[PDB]
């Protein structure tokens, strides 16, 4: 039944890792096609019986924020583009136009009067205006999580189905900076038949063009059968603009951009202007244009040619619509009437192009190659590799992952009930989904926008977090209060969220202290939520106003707890040291919470006069020369001091970690008997070139390999507890922390690059693992792909996105680093892993942004570090392009991305409180996730509908007995089920009516969607 994703290497015509190994990547002058060759064709190829069919496709690339904000561009440009498209298409029935960004289209359509709404629907229904992709945005493909690529796709397509009555089946991605196979994966499971891409390495375009492999069936790297395949068109030239879309010679194509004659303030840099088409020049102009088209056609296999016609924010002015349309109409009338050309040219849409290509395929005219792999890391010219944006603006990259999880938790917690309109649940969730979707844009999460635009995206995401908190806390109050007592004010705050890692300690003082006292309040209820569909334990922590606090469950059973101080790090501008201060007023309490699948668990925190029986207190040791006292108020244990030294720590039965005198990891010992395996953390810095091209928001152009950060004699703080221990050190630009709770450690870096211009800070791991030139990185949090370091390419070409994790391995040992934020990284030598923390760049890199990156702010990066023996694991063969996580590594990733949520009851007494929700939910096998749970109907619908996205990853078999778990049937999670359907991933089309109303579990590496219908 299920394909084996480990043991069968797919047979494909093009495999990108293998192609990379063989290619030479020489950057030679190809002539007018600077990165190609002088294309030749046989004029006799086309004739009366075999004509070249040419589709000229007008378009306008509209960024939802870049140099201006979304709203600034809407007011200045996009509202005029859309208004004039409506008028011009209405008045000219043969003219066509494609549109990608639904965030803008929705913003426009809601402001139109009814007369114009009807006109707009008519030009869509008749095929003149065609939506391509239909997502909220055209997202980044490097840093984005697959869950959020799906979220923004669904937001735009749901809008289109409701208001336009259409669902695109062709995708258009002309500007993201390199391309991911996560896109065809999601698109093919969302009803798509075709997709188009543009920004791939110039050497890749040349190689594929020579073999006519620019159109291909793109399947996943593990897919042996080919059921994931999606037909893909790669454009062949340097840009999507008119000079790089008519043919190989931009000096010629520029003459066919009729906006460049002067009055629009545009010109042709190749020094020959366009000229108005007339009866006296149309034969010579047609000669030149058809010659360009026939050259382009030589690179493809059918007699159907795609010619995009557009650029950024084009088709704004009425006069521009006229100048392009009238000149092209004169060319078509001539060309189409001159038999000697054997061409039929017309305005078209993207779908019309793909339909004609496949008609040719079915007529036996062409067969297409199969392809797997990705298209990172992009270079547009010379050694200019776009690996800088894997790290740029890292504060907002981390915020993306925080809001990702809060959107999932708010949608899931509120899905359990139907809500009155007055509760504003749908309103708040729509806002949250739309702001997170907007940020997936290729100038949002990428960190490539102007400073004031980054500020706009941040403000929008903060509003979205506040929306999620409101929805979550109203839902907890309803799920855990006796129904006949439940008395909501939908504007009131019953709970406040407590989040230990966002914005994080030393970033923002945002967390509330639980205030207890004999003369004010003896106790406080807290609740934990677990969005994952299996029973979960996790340590949780809260700030409390006394160290003498104990924890009980809601059966009044004692729960073991640990109290630690609250430590903050300060750059002391007097002593010129970075050192910690302990609170005299607040303390941390830590305990293990145990929470049902997709459920809630309540605990109680109670003050006492003295040390509680079931609460312990951490010891604290400050290692530094020249110490001064550190008082901690009521904290029962005195801080200890010492000169810097090496130290070792072990929590529970977990690993034993050894640290250098500078507070950095030096070894891990897995068990009592086992070796101390060398695993060393080191911080280094890259700089910028003093001559030639400069690093900026997009480009990473280092001045050689990185140099060690000079550490001096840093201050190291060691906290030792029964439940949690840690080592923290104040380094220049980074407070580095290693935390131990009995399994793989958690690493946290508080990164403040300060005023260090032209510096990139990297965290490196050095091991003696015999990895050679191989490492693995993930794609969109969905899959791990094999990388090979290539010494034939420069350092920056060997950097890849690290959206969620990376690893190196040999026959016996693996080291995996999981991340809570997307960052750039590599393995530049055998046994090494490295990941960039932040970058501050004084110069612009000449890709249109017009500024460096000088707006850095403190960010708390989070990680898990997993060292494992792998000699017993069943792994793919040497030729397989994929890799897979172990159970421990996958759970460590989930701990970063989807932790327990923590709620503190706001008032003094919670009347009607209950102890647990979800105790009867099935606890599914560990590789299965409910990625999305979303109610799809408002309260007035007679038949309620709930949508689920189910994802099964693939974990290595390494000899651990599988325990029994329960089957998860999402269609029976809510009562009174009347129907269960399998749908596309956007929920917009029903694909299968399911027997017995049971939703089957999915295969490894597959994602399915189901909708349950319920009688209400
Ligand atoms: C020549 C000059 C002015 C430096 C320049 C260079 C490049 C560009 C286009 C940049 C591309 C790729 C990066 C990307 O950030 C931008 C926006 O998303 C916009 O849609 C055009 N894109 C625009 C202008
Ligand atoms: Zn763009």
């Amino acid at each position: 039944q299920c394909q084996d994703v480990v043991q069968d290497v797919p047979n494909v015509d093009v495999q990108m890792l293998e192609l990379y190994d063989r290619m030479s990547f020489k950057d030679i002058d190809g002539g007018v096609w600077k990165q190609g060759w002088n294309i030749k064709y046989d004029p006799l190829k086309y004739n009366a019986h075999h004509k070249l069919k040419v589709f000229v496709v007008p378009h306008s690339h509209n960024d939802p924020g870049w140099i201006q904000t979304f709203e600034e561009y809407y007011q200045h440009d996009t509202k005029h583009i859309l208004s004039n498209a409506l008028r011009h298409l209405h008045d000219n029935p043969e003219m066509k136009f494609i549109w990608a960004e639904i965030s803008y289209f929705a913003r426009f359509y809601h402001d139109l009067g009814e007369n114009k709404k009807l006109q707009m629907k008519s030009i869509v229904k008749n095929g003149q205006l065609e939506f391509v992709t239909g997502g909220w945005v055209m997202p980044d493909e490097a840093n984005s999580h697959w869950r959020n690529v799906l979220l923004q796709l669904t937001e735009g397509q749901t809008w289109l189905k409701q208001f336009m009555n259409v669902t695109p089946t062709a995708s258009w991605a002309i500007d993201p900076f390199g391309h991911s196979p996560t896109m065809p994966y999601i698109l093919q499971k969302s009803g798509f038949k075709n997709m188009l891409i543009q920004r791939t390495h110039y050497s890749v375009k040349k190689e594929l063009a020579q073999q006519r492999q620019l159109e291909f069936l793109w399947r996943q790297i593990w897919d042996n059968k080919g059921d994931t395949a999606l037909f893909t068109h790669m454009m062949p030239f340097y840009s999507y603009d008119i000079p790089h879309t008519c043919g190989p010679d931009p000096k010629v194509c520029c003459q066919f951009d009729f906006k460049r004659m002067g009055s629009f303030g545009l010109s042709c840099p190749w020094k020959v202007p366009p000229r108005t088409i007339s009866d006296q020049n149309v034969a010579a102009r047609s000669d030149l244009l058809v010659d360009q088209w026939k050259k382009k056609a030589e690179l493809y296999r059918t007699n159907v040619l795609l010619i995009p016609l557009g650029d950024d924010f084009r088709f704004k002015q009425n006069t521009e619509w006229d100048v392009q349309r009238v000149n092209y109409e004169r060319l078509f009338e001539h060309i189409n009437s001159q038999a000697h050309f054997n061409v039929q040219a017309q305005f078209g849409t993207l779908q019309e192009y793909f339909d004609a290509v496949h008609q040719a395929e079915r007529a036996g005219q062409a067969e297409f190659p199969t392809l797997s792999g990705d298209f990172f890391t992009y270079a547009d010219r010379s050694d200019n590799y776009w690996s800088g944006y894997y790290t740029s603006r890292p504060y907002h990259k981390r915020m993306d992952r925080v809001l990702m999880h809060y959107v999932r938790a708010a949608e899931m917690l509120s899905a359990w009930h139907s809500w009155d309109g007055m509760a504003r649940i749908e309103e708040r969730l729509e806002q949250a989904r739309r702001e997170l979707s907007l940020f997936q844009h290729h100038d949002g999460i990428t960190g490539t926008a102007k400073t004031h635009v980054v500020v706009d995206y941040e403000q929008r995401m903060q509003e979205a977090l506040k929306a999620c908190q409101m929805v979550m806390q109203q839902s907890v109050y309803r799920l855990l209060t006796k129904p006949s007592i439940y008395s909501p004010d939908f504007s009131f705050s019953y709970f406040t969220l407590d989040d230990s890692r966002w914005p994080g300690s030393g970033v923002e003082d945002s967390r509330t202290t639980i205030i207890l006292g004999e003369d004010i309040l003896p106790s406080k209820h807290v609740v934990m939520h677990n969005t994952l569909p299996h029973w979960r334990e996790q340590l949780v922590d809260f700030y409390v106003s006394s160290p003498f606090v104990s924890v009980t469950d809601l059966a009044n059973n004692p729960v073991e707890a640990q109290v630690s101080p609250v430590w903050s790090w300060h750059h002391d501008t007097l002593t010129k040291t970075i050192h910690p201060q302990g609170s005299t007023t607040k303390y941390r309490i830590i305990f293990k919470a145990r929470v049902p699948p997709m459920g809630l668990a309540t605990y109680v925190l109670t003050i006492s006069d003295s040390k509680p029986e079931h609460t312990s207190y951490a010891s604290n040791l400050l290692l530094r020369k020249n110490p001064t006292s550190l008082p901690l108020g009521q904290y029962p244990e005195d801080v200890k001091f010492g000169d810097p030294r090496e130290i070792s720590l072990r929590v529970g039965n977990g690993p034993t970690l050894a640290f250098s005198e500078q507070g950095l990891l030096k070894s891990i010992q897995l068990t009592q008997d086992s070796p101390h395996v060398p695993v060393h953390f080191k911080f280094l810095k890259y700089g910028v070139r003093s001559h030639g091209d400069r690093s900026g928001a997009y480009l990473f152009l280092p001045n050689g390999p990185a140099s060690p950060v000079e550490l001096g004699q840093p201050v190291v703080l060691v906290t030792k507890g029964k439940l949690e221990s840690s080592v923290s050190v104040g380094l220049p630009s980074v407070v580095h922390q290693t935390i131990m709770r009995g399994g793989a450690p958690e690493i946290r870096n508080l990164v403040d690059i300060g005023s260090l211009d032209n510096t990139e800070i990297v965290m490196r791991l050095e091991t003696h693992i015999d990895s050679g030139d191989i490492f693995y990185t993930d794609l969109n949090g969905l899959q791990f792909i094999k990388r090979r370091r290539l010494d034939k390419l420069p350092l920056q070409a060997n950097y890849y996105p690290i959206p969620s994790g990376m690893f190196i391995e040999d026959a016996n040992t693996r080291l995996t680093l999981l991340t809570g934020q997307p960052l750039g990284g590599s393995s530049l030598a055998s046994g090494e892993l490295e990941i960039m923390q932040d970058r501050r760049l004084a110069s612009d890199d000449e890709r249109g942004l017009g500024q460096g990156v000088l707006d850095n702010k403190p960010v708390l990066h989070i990680y898990r570090l997993v060292l494992e023996k792998v000699n017993n694991c069943v792994r793919p063969s040497k030729l397989h392009p994929a890799g897979y996580l172990t159970s421990a590594a996958h759970k460590a990733s989930q701990s970063l991305l989807d932790p327990l949520d923590k709620f503190i009851f706001a008032e003094n007494e919670w009347i009607g409180a209950q102890g647990q929700f979800g105790g009867d939910h099935p606890s599914a096998r560990e590789d299965l996730d409910v990625s999305v749970m979303r109610r799809l109907t408002k309260s007035s619908a007679k038949t309620q509908r709930v949508g689920y996205v189910l994802h099964r990853t693939n974990l290595m078999q390494c000899g651990t007995p599988e325990e029994h778990t329960q089957k998860l049937d999402v269609c029976h999670l809510l009562p009174n089920v009347a129907r269960c359907e399998r749908t596309t991933l956007t929920f917009l089309q029903n694909l299968e009516h399911l027997d017995g109303m049971v939703a089957p579990e999915v295969c490894p590496m597959e994602t399915a969607a189901y909708v349950s219908s319920h009688s209400s």
